[PDB]
């Protein structure tokens, strides 16, 4: 994994100190920095022609090094293609595959990548439209009992619960190719607003945990093998409220075996796996205040 603790990681001591110096405007002065360096990798896959349409956005392509590549065939006309990336966590390799909102052409495509990669986590961090701006296709189920069929792939709703920052859904998919069956818990994150980024991060940190116990409860129940599967994590692009839920994961995940964090390093990290992870300067300013936030709820800041 490239997410390996330190080298040069801070305590909880050391951030305050670090945010405190540089203000606001110095992180994000510190977004700019990153933002200005020349990506890692190339895109002549996600742009090369015949994957084009496949895309949400022209200006969001995957790396060529790192996307999930599908293990379609010959003959039924169709690529291998998905924007999709595959993405290390805290000392786990492909803890999570980053993803665009699916697309009403691509939504066999997701099921397919769900299927072989033998997913048993999805993570929604958006609505299908926000302020008139479409992010994210219908591509589940929404309601208990209902189904749609993808091919020979069919997907049926088990269960719905509404939570005050959440919603889960639990899906059966079946694979009518291999005649086999499985369970996918889907969990849309309702707390993110229309503009800016949360006021407060609990809830998000709060969703993060009880994404991470079902996926290592998910875990424990699965056959015998990915050396755990990737939780897949999606928004519009797939490189804002994606790389700032992975990014936190990561910190909060070296923070509580260690106390110590990078902020800088792991965003840079990130987006040589996932181009372009954390969108704008006030989510990479929200990472830290999000973890000083954290640091203050479990006791950990004198002020
Ligand atoms: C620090 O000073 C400040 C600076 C700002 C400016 C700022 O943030 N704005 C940046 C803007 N980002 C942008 O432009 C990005 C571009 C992504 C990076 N690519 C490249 O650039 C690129 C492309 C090809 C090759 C190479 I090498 C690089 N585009 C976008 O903003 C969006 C895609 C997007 C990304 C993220 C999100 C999200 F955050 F909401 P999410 O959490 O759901 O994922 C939503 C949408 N793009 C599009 O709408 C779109 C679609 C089709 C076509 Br054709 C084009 C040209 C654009 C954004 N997302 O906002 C604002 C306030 C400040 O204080």
């Amino acid at each position: 994994s490239v997410h390996v603790p330190g080298p040069h990681a801070m305590t909880i001591q050391e951030l305050v100190d670090y945010v405190n110096a540089r203000q606001k405007q110095g992180i994000y002065e510190e977004y700019e920095d990153i933002r200005r360096e020349n990506p890692v990798g190339t895109f002549h896959c996600s742009m090369s022609p015949g994957n084009l349409e496949k895309n949400r956005y022209g200006d969001v392509p995957c790396l060529d090094q790192t996307r999930v590549k599908l293990t379609k065939r010959s003959g039924h006309t169709q690529t291998d293609y998905i924007n999709a990336s595959f993405m290390d966590g805290y000392k786990q390799k492909n803890a999570y595959i980053g993803t665009q909102g699916p697309l009403e052409n691509t939504y066999r495509d997701f099921w397919l990548m769900v299927w072989e990669q033998k997913v048993l986590v999805i993570v929604m961090t958006t609505r299908f439209e926000e302020g008139g701006r479409r992010k994210c296709g219908q591509y589940w189920p929404l309601e208990k009992d209902s189904r749609i069929r993808f091919g020979f792939l069919t997907v049926t709703n088990l269960g719905v619960e509404n939570m005050n920052h959440y919603k889960k859904t639990t899906l059966e998919i079946h694979n009518t190719e291999e005649r086999q069956k499985r369970q996918v818990t889907h969990f849309q994150f309702l707390s993110w607003p229309d503009y800016g980024v949360p006021s407060s991060a609990a809830s998000l940190i709060d969703f993060l945990r009880v994404v991470r116990n079902q996926q290592s409860l998910a875990v424990s129940n699965m056959g015998a093998r990915c050396p755990e599967p990737p939780i897949v994590v999606h928004c519009s692009a797939g490189i804002g409220r994606t790389g700032t839920f992975c990014s936190l994961d990561i910190c909060l995940a070296q923070l509580e075996e260690l106390g110590t964090l990078n902020v800088f390093q792991t965003v840079s990290r990130m987006r040589t796996q996932r181009a372009f992870s954390i969108q704008t300067p006030e989510q990479y300013y929200f990472c830290y205040k999000a973890i000083l936030e954290f640091a203050e709820k479990e006791g950990m800041v004198s002020a």
